[PDB]
């Protein structure tokens, strides 16, 4: 495909929506597809907003009854978001780029499989959402392959003065061991490479790894100078 | 696809497993897609078998709990079926027929939607289930549409009756209220057609209604020649 995929991958409140919309507006080839779950947070009716704020909020409430149902629905919500700004936006553009905000990859291997981890899912439902995860990508997670991965690295320590920055309401008792874990399952993805998963492609996608850890707000020109370089690459 | 794509629809014990069974000896021509639900049932491998039966069993428990669960995989192994024995054969047939034992539409607007009225899926539940099964046809499912319907009627009785002949253990308990829910169901999508779905061709789909209340399985000649007529018209 002509149209570049790049997906923007980090921690709970790394800055990974603050960084997808800083680059949204450096050029007319760039686009961004942000993630389902952030919109179902905010109030101010779509079918997916009802759906989603109300599963946000039973899963907080219950994890063991709900993780199935929040991550199926995440995960939908998500590609067909993504499959949606493939086939339409970028058209005309000679360079296009659509950056992810996370991917089907990191929901299942961050999210999905923490969750399997804490409990949250029996044996059963984790296999099941293994499988529909992988029909459903073996036919379209092709169209929606990626050309590489930008990973925002911040300490969970940085992670967690964020979730307090952004201060949504709900988030405000998430613990720091929390973060520590989801932590190092990214650095195991993409740092050290030590995780395995059934899409073969991703042992040899290019990774660009930024360090966010000081506020980049208004001094973000170096990272973006780093994405430019790394998307000449590809 | 050059194939023609028949469903076979019918209450509980109607005699569809039967008939899909003679149908399929018929004709080298005619091909068959088996229900993914009952090989969940009984009591050798297969991680979709193994999945299927934890969840029907679990199903049986704790409807409550379990509906949505259940509803998902059984329409995800559906699809992923209908497509595998869609894409595998008949390429050599000169008036090629594929059966589809039930379809996603009879999963949703009759067993689905059983579930939810009787209070085993909540609002959201059965709202992203809807959802769901919309995206995971219009995206997946576009190649399954339907050219006929055989609609095999026999009355809530004859169906308490071959239940108990079948001697699912499980099954023994089912009321002839819930079969006569879901005849009233299956009278009001496929004889008066004041079924109104979310899936616009099929109001247009032709059915034979086939009376199956007489014992058919040493005598089904007649029938088949019903079969045969109707599917002429196709
Ligand atoms: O360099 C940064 C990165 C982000 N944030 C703040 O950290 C919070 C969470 O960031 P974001 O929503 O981007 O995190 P994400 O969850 O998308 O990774 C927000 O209030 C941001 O304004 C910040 O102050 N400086
Ligand atoms: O004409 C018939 C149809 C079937 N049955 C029996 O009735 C039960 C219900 O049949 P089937 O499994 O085909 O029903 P479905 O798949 O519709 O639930 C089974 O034990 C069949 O062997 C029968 O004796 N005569
Ligand atoms: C994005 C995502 C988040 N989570 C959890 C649930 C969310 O409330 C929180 C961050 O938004 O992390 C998941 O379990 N799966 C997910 O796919
Ligand atoms: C095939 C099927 C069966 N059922 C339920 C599940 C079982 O409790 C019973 C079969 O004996 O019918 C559904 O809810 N949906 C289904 O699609």
């Amino acid at each position: 495909t002509r149209i570049k995929k790049i997906s923007i991958e980090g921690n709970i409140a790394a800055g990974k929506s603050t960084f997808v919309n800083i680059l949204k507006q450096l050029s007319e080839d760039w686009e961004v597809v942000p993630e389902p779950v952030a919109r179902w947070s905010n109030v101010q009716l779509t079918m997916e907003q009802k759906n989603g704020g109300n599963v946000l909020q039973m899963m907080y409430e219950k994890p063991e009854r709900w993780s199935f149902t929040f991550q199926t629905y995440a995960c939908l919500s998500m590609i067909r978001a993504q499959l949606a700004s493939l086939n339409g936006k970028l058209k005309d553009a000679e360079k296009p780029v659509l950056f992810f905000e996370r991917s089907v990859y990191s929901a299942r291997y961050i999210f999905a499989s923490n969750l399997y981890e804490s409990e949250s899912m029996n044996e059963t439902e984790w296999t099941i959402y293994q499988d529909w995860h992988d029909w459903m990508n073996n036919q379209f997670g092709q169209s929606l392959e990626l050309d590489g991965i930008i990973y925002l690295q911040a300490t969970p320590e940085t992670c967690l003065h964020r979730i307090y920055l952004r201060g949504r309401n709900e988030e405000q008792g998430i613990p720091l061991e929390y973060l520590e874990k989801l932590h190092y399952k990214h650095e195991s993805w993409l740092l050290h490479r030590t995780l395995k998963t059934n899409f073969d492609y991703l042992q040899e996608v290019p990774i660009l790894t930024l360090d966010v850890n000081e506020d980049f707000k208004d001094k973000y020109e170096s990272l973006v100078e780093k994405v430019k370089e790394f998307l000449s690459t590809l």
